[PDB]
């Protein structure tokens, strides 16, 4: 139970009108319901048709002749402080059609004649005849109270709407229509609405949503922002996806995809990660292509009551805003019953619910340009407003943050509010190599300071664009089984090569598959996903002056997706690079001409107390074919000798094997600290695999985490050795198609953590040599594992004890290691001499 609640249905009301008024069905309008759904129990379908919009509401008409005005009262039986009123009458004058919208024969939006109620005014006070009235909204000329003055400034009608208008406690803020500060509130007992028909003496008022507060200790207040998101407090965001079933009224929480809830998936979370994570609240496939009465009843109705279950159990929510240009702003589709979107109404929810965080959107360019950018421009202001934030999702082949900025609401609106809005990626179309110009664009526009920060969504449909079975291409399976195949260590690889670059937001899809199914954790999950993310909570990303002060060049244009190519690595579509060397290589896009982007980054550094890097556009004779590669290399030297990835932060490295789907074993030669430079470590790795190193400094001991954690799919899933029904089809009497019920049956009885009887440990035990070579060394060192990833039920080994051999003569240690999961290894008893053949640190 939040503080703000609906007075008007909290309270036994009492409802009157004015002399020559007749009032008939005063109970509707306190009955939290605008919308008069009749069919939720048959899915708002008559056999197979939308029901049509039937609108019910407490009918005031006027028996005086020559005045149609009307008036309604709501006593809240005694005085409380209100912050926020809803009014909603008759939206059509006679019966909306539901009529054809976007797509062509697929979304449905209402067709009709709206009316534009005028004499319109709201009135508040603690006298039941408002001799003590303040105005809340006053519109044309109605006769107000006697005390009560006639305001200065006076609206004109507006077209009634199906959310109805929203008021608010600050008669200067657009005249009552403005949304005010958080507990923004004047006390009253008595709320008075007038209004007149411009046909006839009858109104008819469907709600009257009355907001306030128990007492004045009660009011809330905007205490800083909601959410930090940084390099010391980055976020996981999971996707809670509906499972599209949903009947306003029901008990039970909305159920969610793979028979996951919204509390048990918050209750998953190991309990030292749950302040780093927050659940997306996503309508996926509810109530799709609806008309607006049953879209936005179960827009609302979903998204309440995700937001009260997550309340009661201390969770922090993103809502999703707009997906597939699925917004109310002229020209949308109706691909989501985001379309029905009503800012009131996403206003409130950050009133009501102090978990409410944010607003998310993704992939919508595909479906319409301008109307998403309408939408995302009113709904960002809305979530600065009360210290919230904004999550833009989307890969950029080149057009997308162009797109953004093509928009003169949208662009006001960054630079207002810039500092709530976030950009991360998404390689959803792995096929296309647009991953590494991505992750420059959004780091970019975050150095520069376009934009609060970035971050990553790795998605497990990139697979389905390249690959099947381990080592193979994609083939002829169905796309929910190569929905399957990814390699659970390379979303830790990805995970890694973000944190370096500074990122601060961790997204993962399909959720069932990487987050898991039945609130339990999935083997991603367990193994990879919360053992690297406990690492970076506990270990801060580079910050923006950590960032800015290591970057000597920053690209300015739409750089060619080729470009990373003998420098960073070649774009694979899985958002890893071949070295660390340089960086991400932040690329400002076209948030202004090359000039003003360039003040911006020098102010950007000046703040941070940094030197601003040079500038260059994508088409410097510097950045050339031919020219690029001596450039980067003389600006930042050669760290590492080998084909790894390898990276030194904060003097910790961070490897990788970054082959996506071929089995190639690749090496890094590390110089190592202490007295002895010569002292060298090299270290092979098999593919999807990730590390991190820690030396003591002195050149006497180091501490290694490896995990190549990999669940084998081949047999289980590409074999279907089960006989799963890998389809885009449904079966009779089923919601969810069969390909998507087989991704839940795997994760729910064929690749278990923890398997109980009747289940499958996953098919992880299979193992993978690493080797660290040390020289040159006096003596044989000490290994040994610290901790190491324990067995399923199946008592199958995840790791076997290291090997050492120490050579006297050539001074060389190789430690050798199988595993399939992460081990914890610490290496003690390392004394260097001089080795004058030591592996030089120095480019071919
Ligand atoms: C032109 C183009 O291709 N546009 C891109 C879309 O195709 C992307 O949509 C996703 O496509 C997936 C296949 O690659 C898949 O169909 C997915 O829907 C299915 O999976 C999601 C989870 O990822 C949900 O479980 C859905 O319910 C499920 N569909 C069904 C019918 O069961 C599509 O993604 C969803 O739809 C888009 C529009 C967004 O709302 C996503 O958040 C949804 O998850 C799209 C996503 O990256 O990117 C476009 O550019
Ligand atoms: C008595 C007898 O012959 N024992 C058998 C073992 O030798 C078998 O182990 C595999 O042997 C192969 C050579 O004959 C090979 O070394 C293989 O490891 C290699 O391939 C795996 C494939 O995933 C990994 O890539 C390893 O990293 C790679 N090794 C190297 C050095 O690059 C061996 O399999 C591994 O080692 C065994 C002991 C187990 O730990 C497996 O989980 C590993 O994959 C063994 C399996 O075929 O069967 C015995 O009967
Ligand atoms: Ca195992
Ligand atoms: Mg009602």
């Amino acid at each position: 139970a939040p503080p703000l609640v609906n007075l008007a249905e909290e309270k036994d009301v009492k409802v009157t009108v004015g002399e020559n008024m007749d009032l008939k069905n005063a109970d509707l309008l306190t009955d939290g319901d605008k919308y008069y759904l009749q069919h939720d129990a048959t899915g708002n379908k008559e056999g197979n048709n939308w029901e049509n919009y039937q609108e019910q509401g407490t009918e005031v008409t006027s028996t005086a002749e020559g005045k149609n005005g009307v008036w309604v009262q709501v006593d809240l039986g005694a005085s409380y402080p209100l912050e926020v009123i809803n009014l909603k009458r008759q939206v059509y004058d006679g019966q909306a059609t539901i009529g054809n919208g976007n797509p062509s024969g697929q979304g449905k939006r209402l067709k009709g004649t709206k009316i534009s109620y005028k004499n319109t005014a709201i009135v508040i006070g603690n006298e039941e005849d408002l001799s003590d009235g303040q105005i809340v909204y006053y519109e044309g000329n109605p006769t107000l109270p006697d005390g009560v003055k006639q305001p200065e400034n006076v609206s004109k009608p507006y077209e009634e709407a199906m959310g109805g208008q929203w008021f608010y406690m600050d008669y200067a803020n657009k005249n009552g229509l403005g949304a005010t500060e958080l507990g923004t509130t004047k006390e009253a007992r008595y709320i008075r609405v007038y209004t007149e028909n411009p046909k006839g003496a009858a109104v008819k008022f469907m709600e009257l949503g009355i907001y306030g507060y128990e007492n004045e200790q009660d009011v809330q207040s905007q205490d800083g922002p909601r959410r930090v998101i940084d390099n010391e407090h980055p976020m996981m965001i999971a996707t809670a996806y509906s499972n599209d079933v949903y009947e306003i009224g029901q008990e039970e929480g909305p159920e969610l995809q793979g028979s996951n809830t919204v509390d048990g998936r918050w209750n998953a979370i190991p309990d030292d990660l749950k302040e780093n994570n927050v659940l997306l609240l996503h309508t996926n496939n509810l109530r799709q292509f609806a008309p607006d009465h049953i879209g936005q009843a179960y827009l609302q109705a979903f998204h309440e009551h995700g937001l009260q279950i997550a309340y009661e159990q201390g969770a922090p929510i993103m809502l999703l805003g707009l997906t597939a240009a699925a917004t109310p702003e002229n020209g949308g589709t109706q691909y989501n019953i985001t379309a029905d979107m009503d800012y009131g109404w996403l206003d409130l929810m950050y009133r009501m619910y102090p978990n409410m965080q944010g607003v998310f959107n993704t992939a919508n360019f595909w479906a319409g340009i301008h109307p998403p950018c309408e939408g995302s421009a009113k709904m960002l202001e809305i979530a600065d407003r009360f210290g919230g934030f904004f999550v833009w999702s989307d890969q950029d082949h080149g057009s997308t943050v162009t797109n953004i900025v093509s928009n003169a609401n949208m662009k006001k609106a960054l630079e207002k509010h810039g500092d709530a809005f976030y950009l991360i990626y998404k390689n959803t179309s792995s096929n296309q190599p647009d991953d590494l110009k991505t992750s420059s664009f959004f780091q970019g526009s975050w150095l520069a300071g376009y934009t609060g920060g970035w971050g990553m969504l790795s998605d497990t449909w990139a697979w389905d664009k390249q690959f099947s079975k381990l080592w193979q291409g994609a083939g002829s399976y169905n796309n929910w089984q190569r929905l399957c195949g990814e390699p659970e260590a390379l979303l830790g690889m990805q995970m890694m090569s973000t944190y370096l670059g500074g990122g601060v937001i961790y997204t993962f899809e399909f959720p069932e598959i990487v987050y898991g199914t039945s609130n339990t954790n999935s083997p991603a999950n367990t193994h990879v996903l919360t053992e690297l993310f406990r690492y970076i909570v506990n270990h801060p990303a580079p910050s923006k002056k950590e960032i800015m002060e290591e970057t000597k060049a920053v690209l300015y244009g739409n750089v060619s997706s080729d470009f990373y190519s003998g420098l960073s690595g070649k774009p694979t579509g899985f958002q890893i690079y071949e070295t660390g060397r340089y960086g991400i290589i932040p690329v400002i896009p076209t948030w202004g001409t090359r000039a003003e982007v360039t003040k911006k980054l020098i102010q950007e550094a000046d703040k941070l107390g940094v030197t601003p890097p040079n500038v260059l556009d994508v088409k410097d004779k510097n950045l050339s074919g031919q020219a690029k590669q001596k450039y980067f290399k003389d600006l930042y030297p050669i760290e590492y000798v080998g084909n790894a990835f390898a990276d030194k932060w904060e003097g910790t490295w961070y490897l990788y094997n970054n082959k996506v789907n071929t089995n190639e074993k690749q090496h890094a030669i590390l110089p190592l600290e202490g007295e002895e430079e010569s002292a060298r470590l090299k270290v092979e790795m098999e593919p999807h695999e990730f590390m991190i190193m820690n030396e003591s400094g002195d050149g006497t001991a180091m501490d290694i985490t490896l995990n190549n954690y990999r669940v084998n799919k081949d047999e289980i899933i590409f074999d279907n050795k089960f006989g799963l029904t890998w389809t885009g089809d449904f079966s009779p009497g089923q919601t969810t198609i069969n390909g998507k019920l087989s991704v839940y049956k795997y994760m729910d009885e064929y690749n278990v953590v923890n398997a109980p009887e009747g289940k499958l440990s996953p098919e992880d035990n299979e193992l993978r040599t690493t080797t660290f070579e040390l020289t040159k060394l006096a003596k044989e060192p000490k290994v040994q594992v610290v901790k190491g990833q324990q067995p399923d039920t199946d008592g199958q080994p995840q790791y076997t004890e290291p090997k050492v051999e120490f050579n006297e003569e050539t001074g060389k240690a190789v430690i050798t290691i199988q595993t399939n999961g992460w081990v914890d290894l610490s290496i003690t008893g390392l004394e260097f001499v001089y080795d004058e053949n030591a592996q030089k640190i120095e480019d071919e």
